[PDB]
C-alpha cells in the first residue's frame, strides 16, 4: 500500500483537531494461514513463512514468501513492528524540529511518522496493538494513546501562529480496526490478516524463552501460581461420586475423546432423514400430480374451515347451553360528579347517623358496538376544578427554566387529555384503590364497618375487611342528584336505587388486582398520545375521533379493566396466526396450526369475543398472502390489516397491534392457582426417562425416544466449531485461552460477592409436614455467608471452594428453593440455590464464558454482533455474486429448552475445549445436578391435605397410588433430568453454536453440487443466540426457468431442519415461520429488507414502576432512565415529552396528592425552594427530550436559579409511608469541573437548542426508509433515515421539518 496517499485522504482547518472514532469490523473471509516455522538461538530468531494459498478474494498478496531473521534484541515487539512494515517509511524524526521547543518533555519523543504537506497542514500518525477480544479494550488503548500526546502538543501549538495540526490514531486487532483516519475497508482486512501471522510467531517463539516477555505484573504472576497449585492438588473421591449420583461413570468421557467419528453410519441417515421431508412437503402442500397456484389456494380454504367448526362444536358439547345471560364486564358504576372542594336500605341507613363454562354462541352484541360509538374522549366541560387546578400550579413552576414558544404549545395540548373524561373517570377509581389497599391490612372486630368519604368528590365506602387478608368487601352510595353525566355503555354494572340515593351490591375484589387499578390514570394518557401520532393527527391541533381511534383507546380501556389471563393471551397469539403471510410462492401460508392453544374453557362475555374474531383472521389468511409490490430499489408489501376489527393500515401499525396487553411487575403475587401450574411445568417428562443408559452417551441410533441423543453426531458438531476458531484467530488458540482463565480465577476475591443475591434456608430439619408447621421459612440474603468466611482466614475465592465441594458430597443433592413474580409471560419463575452450590457453580461459568467469547455467531457474551451480522450480510453476498440476486431465510425456535437436557453432553461438550487438567473438575462439579429436591410452599401443602393434576399430587400424598416424582409424606419433588433457568445459562448457550455449525457446513457442502450435476452458487450466514436463531440463504440465478428450479431446491433445505434436529437432543417448535423472502425476525427487531421496525408500544407501557428505593433523588434516576429506552426504541421528540408529562403525575401522587388530608403545606412548601431530595421533579427541554441524562438537567437548573446559592456550601403504602415521612451566589471555573467534568461540553449544546425556541415548519415526505444509527455526545442511538442540528430538525414529529 501506501502511506502518502492515505496522508492526503484528512483535511484540517485551523488549530487542533482529532476527528471521530470509526470502527471496522471483520467482514470479509480471509484465506487459511500459511505455514510457520519458527526457530530461536541465541543468534537470534529464525523465521520460515510458506507461500499462501491463493483466494479470489485476493488478500495476503502484502507478505512475501521465504525465510528471513529478526534480531534477539528487538524479539519483545516483533508484533508491532511485522504488521506495519509497508506503513513504516522509518526515519525517525524527532519533533523538536518541525515544531517550537516549550520544554514539556516530548521533544524527545519521535512519532512512528511524520507527513508534511505543502500547504502547511501536519498529520500527527501513530500505530498501536491489542490483544484483547473485549471491544473495551480497543477504546481504552486509543484513549490513552491520545492522552500520551494531547498536553504537549496543545501547549506547543498555542504558541504556532497559522496553527494547523491533526491527531490520527489506528488500532488493529484480529477483533477489529479502530480509526480515526478514513480507509477502504480492504486496507484495514489486511492489517488484521497480517496481525494474525505476526502474533502466531510472537506465542510460538514466547515458549522458548522466558526473557522475551520482559515484562508482567509482580501481583499478576502470584495469582497464576496460586490457581495452578489447585488443579494439581484437588481430588475428589471418584469411587465415592459413581455411588452416589445416579449416571457419572469416568469411563464414558474416555472413550468420548479417543474413539474416531463412524463415517459409514452418518452418510447413511442423511440420506433417510431427507426422503422423510420431501414426501412431507408433497403431502401437505398439494403439489401433486399437478396444479396451477390458483386451484390450490382453493383446496387450502376449505380445508380451514373445516378444522374450526371441530373446534367450536366440541367447545359447545361441555357447556350449559344457553343463549342468554345479563353479567357486566366492568364491575363498576358509571359516575361522574362534579369535583367539590332490602336489608341494603337499612344497612346503609344505619351506619349514617355457576362453576360452569360458556357456549362459544352467546350473543355478544353489547360489546361489539361498545368499540365503534362510545363517550369516551369528548371533552367534558369542567376542565377547571379543584383536582385540575391542583396540577396547573405544579407544571408551571416545573417548567419555568424554559418559557419558548413550543412549552406552551406542548403543556396546552396535555391538558387537554387531562380533562377528557374517560381520564375524569379514572381519578376517582384510581383514589378509592389507594383505600381499600391502605386498610387492606388492620384490626378486625367482628361485625365492623368502617366510613371513609372521598376527597375532591361526594362518594361514599363502606369497607369490611375479612382474617383472610386477601378479599376486602365494599359498597358506594350518592345522592343521585349530584351525578351530572355518565359513560354511554350497557357493559357496566347495575345499581340498586332507593328513593333518594343510589347504592351496589356489596362486591369482593381481590388483593393482585390493586397494583393495576393505581396505575391507571398514567397509561391512558400515554394510551391517547400514542395513537393520536401513529394516525396522522399533531399536537398542537384539534380534531374529531376519527373512528380508527375509538377502537383502539376503546379496546385498551376493557383489557386493563378485565385482570386474566387467557384473556390477554388470545391476543399475543394473534402474531404467529398473521405472521404466516409473509410466506413465499412454493409454499402454502398455514395459520391452521395453531388450533390447540385455542381450545380452552371460556368464562367470559369477553374471551367469547376475542375468540370469534380471531378465527375470521385464521380463514382469510389462509386463502390469500400478504402481495409484494417492488416499486423503487426498495420493496414494499400491500394488503395489510389489524387483527381484532378488521381494517386496512399500513406495517408499523400492524406490528404494533400486537403487544396490546403487556406491562412488567416484580411483586411475587401468591395464589395458589398460580403456584400449583408452576409445579405443573416443571415434572412433565420426568415419567418418560428411557431406563436404559445405553443411548445417553454411550452409542448411537436412528430414532431417538425423547431424551436420548447419538453420541457419533455430537463428535462431528463439536469438531466443525473448532475448525472455525482455528483460523479467525491463529492457530495455537489453546494456551492463550489456559491464561485468561488462570488469571481470573485466581484474583477473585472473597469481598467482592454478588451480595442482596437470595438464598435458600432448607435442610434436613424441613423435611417432614406435619411436625414443622406454623414455622415460617423467611429465606436470608448471601451477605452474611461471606461473613463466616471472613473469620477464618479465607481471603482468595480458589480457597473457598475446597470445603464447599464436601459439603456437598456428605449430602446428597442441591436443595432448592422457589419464587415466581406475576407479568403475564417473560420469565416468571426464578430458582434459589443454597449457599454451599453458588461457590461450585462460580467456577464453571468463567471456565465457559471465556470460550463463548471468541465464537464467530453466539450473540449472548459478545452483544455487539446482534446488529452487526444481518446488516454485513448484503455487501458480502453483493461482491461474490454482482447485484441481482435473491434472499430465502426463516427464523426458528425450541419448545422446551429446560426441562428436556440431560446433562450429559453439557460436560462432554465443554470437556472438549479445555487443556486437560480441570477434566477432573468440571467432570464433577456438573454430575452435582442429577439428584435434586425442590421445597413446595405451606400454604399449598395445608389446602391439599384436608381437577387435572391436581387430584394426582394428593393422591401421591397420603400413600395413595404411587408416583416417582413425590415421596409419601415428605415435604419437596425429586427430579433426576434436565438444567433449569439461569443456573447453567453459559455451557447451554455453546451447545447452540455446536450445532448452528454443523448446518452451515452441511448447506454449503451440498449448494457446491446441484441437482443435475451443475453447482448452485450461494452465501449462508448463521446466527443465534441463547434460544432464538436464523439462518439467511442468498443465491444469483442465470437464467428463467432456472430460478424457478434453483428456488424449489432451496426450500427443501430449509424445511429439512425440522427432521435432523432429534439426533441432537432439541425439539423444534410450532412458531417458526419457514421461508419468507426478503424479511427476517431474530429476537424481536423485524427486518423488512430496508426498513427496520421495532415495537414501541412494548417500552411506553413500561415506564412507570413502583419506586422502591429509600432516599428521594434517587428515584428519578430511575425515571429519567426508563425514558431513554423508550426513545432508542423509535418516538419522535415531542412525543418522548409527553410520556415524561405522565411521570409527573405519577410521582406527586405517590407522596400523597389524593390520599393524605394535608398537602396544601407540601405544596406550598416546594414553590419556595425547587431542589430535588425534597420531592421536585426537573423537567426536560421539549426538542431534545430525552438525549442528555439527569446530570445535564441538574446542570441547567445549576447555573440559572436558587439552586446555585444553597450548593455553595403491600407495596403501595411503604413506598408512600417512608414517601412523607421523610419530610458567592455563583460558582466558579474551577470547582464546576470538578463536579460537573464535561462542563466545557455541554455548552456546545446548549447553545444550539436555543436557535429553535419558535414554532414553524412545513410538511415533506422523504425516502420511505428507516436504519438504525449512531449518535455521540453518553452515546445514544436514534432510528432515522440514513450532526445535532440535522437529527433534532428531522425526529421533531414525522413528516414535519421544524425550523
Ligand atoms: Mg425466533
Amino acid at each position: 500500500m501506501n502511506l502518502e496517499v492515505l496522508c492526503g485522504r484528512i483535511n484540517v482547518e485551523n488549530g487542533l483537531s482529532l476527528g471521530e472514532p470509526g470502527l471496522y469490523d471483520q467482514i470479509y473471509d480471509r484465506p487459511g494461514l500459511p505455514d510457520l516455522d519458527v526457530t530461536v538461538d541465541a543468534t537470534g530468531v529464525t523465521v520460515d513463512i510458506g507461500a499462501v494459498p491463493d483466494s479470489a478474494s485476493q488478500l495476503g498478496s502484502s507478505i512475501n514468501a521465504g525465510l528471513i531473521t529478526i534480531q534477539l534484541s528487538e524479539a519483545y515487539k516483533i508484533n508491532h513492528d511485522f504488521t506495519f512494515s509497508g506503513l513504516s517509511k522509518t526515519t525517525d524524526r524527532r519533533l523538536s524540529e518541525v515544531f517550537p521547543i516549550t520544554h514539556d518533555g516530548s521533544d524527545g519523543m519521535t512519532p512512528d511518522v511524520i507527513h508534511t504537506r505543502l500547504d502547511g497542514t501536519i498529520v500527527v500518525v501513530e500505530f498501536s496493538t491489542t490483544r484483547s477480544h473485549n471491544i473495551g479494550g480497543l477504546e481504552a488503548a486509543y484513549r490513552t494513546k491520545i492522552e500520551k500526546y494531547r498536553d504537549p502538543i496543545s501547549r506547543r501549538v498555542d504558541i504556532m501562529e497559522n496553527p494547523r495540526v491533526f491527531f490520527g490514531v489506528i488500532v488493529v486487532s484480529s477483533g477489529g480496526v479502530l480509526s480515526n483516519m478514513p480507509l477502504t475497508q480492504d486496507e484495514a482486512e489486511e492489517l488484521m490478516y497480517r496481525f494474525c501471522i505476526a502474533n502466531e510467531i510472537y506465542t510460538k517463539a514466547r515458549s522458548m524463552d522466558a526473557d522475551i516477555e520482559l515484562q508482567k505484573s509482580e501481583e499478576e504472576l502470584e495469582a497464576i501460581s496460586r490457581a495452578l497449585s489447585f488443579f494439581s492438588l484437588f481430588e475428589p473421591n471418584i469411587e465415592r461420586v459413581e455411588g452416589t449420583f445416579p449416571n457419572s461413570e469416568i469411563k464414558m468421557l474416555e472413550q468420548f475423546l479417543s474413539t474416531p467419528a463412524d463415517v459409514d453410519f452418518i452418510t447413511k441417515t442423511l440420506k433417510a432423514k431427507e426422503v422423510e421431508a420431501y414426501a412431507d412437503l408433497c403431502d401437505s402442500h398439494y403439489l401433486k400430480p399437478e396444479k396451477t397456484i390458483q386451484e390450490r389456494l382453493e383446496i387450502n380454504r376449505c380445508e380451514a374451515i373445516d378444522k374450526t367448526q371441530d373446534l367450536l362444536a366440541g367447545l359447545h358439547a361441555r357447556s350449559n347451553k344457553q343463549t342468554s345471560l345479563n353479567r357486566g364486564t366492568v364491575k363498576l358504576p358509571p359516575w361522574l360528579p362534579k369535583p367539590s372542594s332490602g336489608a341494603y336500605g337499612e344497612l346503609w341507613a344505619k351506619c349514617l347517623l355457576s362453576h360452569e363454562t360458556l357456549s362459544p354462541f352467546l350473543d355478544v352484541e353489547d360489546i361489539g358496538d361498545f368499540l365503534t360509538f362510545n363517550n369516551l374522549l369528548t371533552d367534558s366541560r369542567y376542565g377547571d376544578e379543584s383536582i385540575q387546578r391542583a396540577v396547573s400550579i405544579l407544571l408551571e413552576k416545573a417548567s419555568a427554566m424554559q418559557d419558548t414558544e413550543l412549552t406552551h404549545a406542548l403543556n396546552d395540548s396535555f391538558k387537554r387529555n387531562l380533562s377528557s373524561n374517560v381520564v375524569q373517570w379514572s381519578l376517582w377509581v384510581s383514589c378509592l384503590a389507594q383505600e381499600l389497599a391502605s386498610a387492606l391490612k388492620q384490626h378486625c372486630r367482628a361485625g365492623e364497618f368502617i366510613i371513609k368519604k372521598l376527597k375532591f368528590w361526594p362518594i361514599y365506602v363502606i369497607i369490611k375487611p375479612t382474617k383472610s387478608s386477601s378479599h376486602i368487601f365494599y359498597s358506594l352510595g350518592i345522592r343521585k342528584a349530584d351525578v351530572t353525566r355518565r359513560l354511554t355503555g350497557r357493559v357496566f354494572s347495575d345499581t340498586i336505587d332507593a328513593g333518594e340515593w343510589e347504592l351496589t351490591e356489596f362486591k369482593s375484589l381481590k388483593t393482585c388486582k390493586l397494583t393495576n387499578l393505581v396505575n391507571l390514570p398514567c397509561t391512558m394518557l400515554n394510551s391517547i398520545a400514542f395513537w393520536r401520532e401513529k394516525l396522522g393527527v399533531a399536537p398542537w391541533l384539534v380534531r374529531k375521533p376519527c373512528s380508527e381511534l375509538r377502537e383502539q383507546v376503546g379496546l385498551t380501556f376493557l383489557i386493563s379493566l378485565e385482570d386474566k389471563s387467557k384473556t390477554e393471551e388470545i391476543i399475543t397469539l394473534t402474531r404467529y396466526t398473521q405472521m404466516e403471510g409473509f410466506v413465499s410462492p412454493p409454499m402454502l401460508p398455514k395459520p391452521q396450526k395453531m388450533l390447540g392453544k385455542l381450545d380452552g374453557p371460556l368464562r367470559t362475555k369477553l374471551q367469547v369475543y376475542l375468540l370469534r374474531k380471531h378465527l375470521d383472521c385464521m380463514v382469510r389468511i389462509a386463502s390469500q398472502p400478504f402481495s409484494l409490490i417492488p416499486r423503487e430499489g426498495r420493496v414494499e408489501w400491500g394488503g395489510t390489516f389489524h387483527a381484532i376489527s378488521g381494517r386496512s393500515t399500513n406495517l408499523e401499525n400492524m406490528v404494533n397491534s400486537w403487544y396490546i396487553g403487556y406491562y412488567k411487575n416484580k411483586e411475587e403475587s401468591t395464589e395458589l392457582n398460580a403456584l400449583g401450574e408452576m409445579y405443573k411445568k416443571i415434572v412433565e417428562m420426568e415419567e418418560d426417562k428411557p431406563s436404559s443408559p445405553e443411548f445417553l452417551g454411550w452409542g448411537d441410533t436412528d430414532s431417538p425416544k425423547k431424551h436420548e441423543f447419538s453420541r457419533s453426531f455430537l463428535r462431528a458438531a463439536c469438531s466443525s466449531l473448532e475448525r472455525e476458531i482455528a483460523q479467525r484467530h491463529g492457530r495455537q488458540w489453546k494456551q492463550n485461552l489456559e491464561e485468561r482463565v488462570l488469571r481470573e480465577i485466581g484474583t477473585k476475591n472473597i469481598l467482592d460477592l454478588a451480595s442482596m443475591k437470595a438464598t435458600s434456608n432448607f435442610s434436613k430439619d424441613w423435611e417432614l409436614y406435619s411436625e414443622v408447621q406454623t414455622k415460617e421459612y423467611h429465606r436470608s440474603k448471601l451477605l452474611e455467608k461471606m461473613a463466616t468466611l471472613i473469620e477464618k482466614g479465607v481471603m482468595w475465592y480458589i480457597d473457598a471452594v475446597g470445603q464447599a465441594w464436601k459439603a456437598v458430597l456428605d449430602d446428597g443433592c442441591m436443595r432448592i428453593c422457589l419464587f415466581k413474580k406475576n407479568q403475564h409471560g417473560g420469565l416468571r419463575e426464578i430458582y434459589v440455590m443454597d449457599a454451599n452450590a453458588r461457590l461450585v457453580q462460580f467456577g464453571v461459568e468463567t471456565m465457559a464464558r471465556c470460550v463463548c467469547e471468541l465464537s464467530p455467531h453466539e450473540t449472548v457474551a459478545n452483544p455487539r454482533l446482534k446488529n452487526s451480522i444481518i446488516e454485513n450480510h448484503g455487501l458480502k453476498s453483493a461482491r461474490s455474486l454482482g447485484p441481482g440476486s435473491i434472499n430465502i431465510n426463516s427464523s426458528n425456535d425450541a419448545k422446551k429448552w429446560n426441562q428436556g437436557h440431560y446433562t450429559t453432553k453439557l460436560a462432554l461438550v465443554l470437556c472438549w475445549f479445555m487443556p486437560a487438567k480441570f477434566h477432573r473438575f468440571i467432570w464433577a462439579a456438573i454430575s452435582m445436578f442429577r439428584r435434586k429436591k425442590m421445597m413446595v410452599d405451606l400454604r399449598f401443602l395445608a389446602h391439599l391435605s384436608s381437577d387435572p393434576f391436581r387430584e394426582a399430587m394428593t393422591d401421591a400424598f397420603h400413600g395413595n397410588r404411587d408416583v416417582s416424582w413425590m415421596d409419601k409424606g415428605r415435604t419437596y419433588i425429586k427430579t433426576e433430568t434436565g438444567m433449569m433457568q439461569g443456573i447453567l445459562h453459559f455451557t447451554s448457550s455453546l451447545l447452540h453454536s455446536c450445532v448452528q455449525s454443523f448446518y452451515k457446513s452441511y448447506f454449503v457442502s451440498k449448494l457446491k453440487e446441484g441437482y443435475m450435476g451443475e453447482s448452485i452458487s450461494g452465501v449462508v450466514d448463521v446466527i443465534e443466540g441463547s434460544d432464538d436463531s436464523a439462518i439467511m440463504i442468498s443465491i444469483r440465478p442465470k437464467s428463467d426457468m432456472d430460478e424457478v428450479r434453483s428456488r424449489f431446491f432451496v426450500a427443501n433445505l430449509l424445511h429439512s431442519v425440522k427432521f435432523l434436529n432429534p439426533l441432537f437432543g432439541i425439539y423444534s417448535s410450532e412458531k417458526s415461520t419457514v421461508n419468507t423472502v426478503y424479511c427476517v425476525e431474530y429476537n424481536s427487531e423485524f427486518h423488512f429488507h430496508r426498513h427496520l421496525v421495532r415495537p414501541t408500544l412494548r417500552w411506553i407501557a413500561a415506564s412507570h414502576q413502583i419506586s422502591e428505593t429509600e432516599a428521594l433523588a434517587s428515584r428519578q434516576e430511575d425515571y429519567s432512565n426508563l425514558l431513554t429506552q423508550c426513545l432508542e426504541g423509535g418516538a419522535s421528540f415531542s412525543l418522548t415529552y409527553l410520556i415524561q408529562c405522565a411521570q409527573l403525575l405519577h410521582h406527586y401522587m405517590l407522596l400523597g396528592l389524593c390520599l393524605h388530608p394535608l398537602f396544601g403545606t407540601f405544596m406550598g412548601m416546594l414553590i419556595s425552594d425547587p431542589d430535588p431530595a425534597l420531592g421536585f421533579f426537573l423537567m426536560d427541554n421539549p426538542a431534545f427530550a430525552g438525549g442528555a441524562g439527569f446530570r445535564f438537567n441538574l446542570w441547567r437548573a445549576c447555573k440559572t436559579t436558587d439552586l446555585g446559592r444553597k450548593y455553595a456550601y403491600h407495596v403501595v403504602p411503604r413506598v408512600v409511608a417512608a414517601g412523607v415521612y421523610l419530610l458567592g451566589g455563583s460558582l466558579n471555573p474551577n470547582q464546576e469541573r470538578m463536579l460537573f467534568p464535561q462542563a466545557q461540553e455541554y455548552d456546545r449544546v446548549c447553545t444550539l437548542l436555543e436557535e429553535v425556541e419558535h414554532l414553524t415548519g412545513k410538511f415533506v415526505v422523504r425516502e420511505r426508509n428507516i436504519v438504525r444509527s449512531r449518535i455521540d455526545l453518553r452515546s445514544v442511538r436514534l432510528l432515522g433515515a440514513p450532526t445535532i442540528s440535522q437529527v433534532v430538525r428531522m425526529n421533531f414529529f414525522p413528516g414535519f421539518s421544524l425550523e
